[PDB]
């Protein structure tokens, strides 16, 4: 699975660690996220990320 | 032609459908749809995509 | 890369030009933009942007 940036603070969506105190379970693959989860660390929307790779 | 969806926000682009408001007609392989189309959703370009499966 | 636009006075960040008398230097993404830096036109952060297309 593909990591994911915030565009806004540069906070990396990692698919092994997910983000489970929000959630995102560890294996969750970014599209499979709730559209309505945001950036842990700016409150930016899924909209505002872009794949690494 | 397959399915392609939307990493960033789970949009399915199907090319039996196309997207028409947007001027993408039914019949359009992903490859060809003008790459300054965005999702219809979320706004996140073409290289967001994945095929589906 | 994308320009930006500030959400609060409509200010655009380009990359091409950076903002370089605050220390952004041309070709800096957004995304790679220090997240204490703010808009120059109206003091807002890195949240009051979005992308334009
Ligand atoms: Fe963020
Ligand atoms: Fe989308
Ligand atoms: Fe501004």
């Amino acid at each position: 699975m593909k990591k994911y940036t915030c565009t806004v603070c540069g906070y990396i969506y990692n698919p092994e660690d997910g983000d489970p105190d929000n959630g995102v379970n560890p294996g969750t693959d970014f599209k499979d996220i709730p559209d309505d989860w945001v950036c842990p660390l700016c409150g930016a929307g899924k909209d505002q990320f872009e794949e690494v790779e």
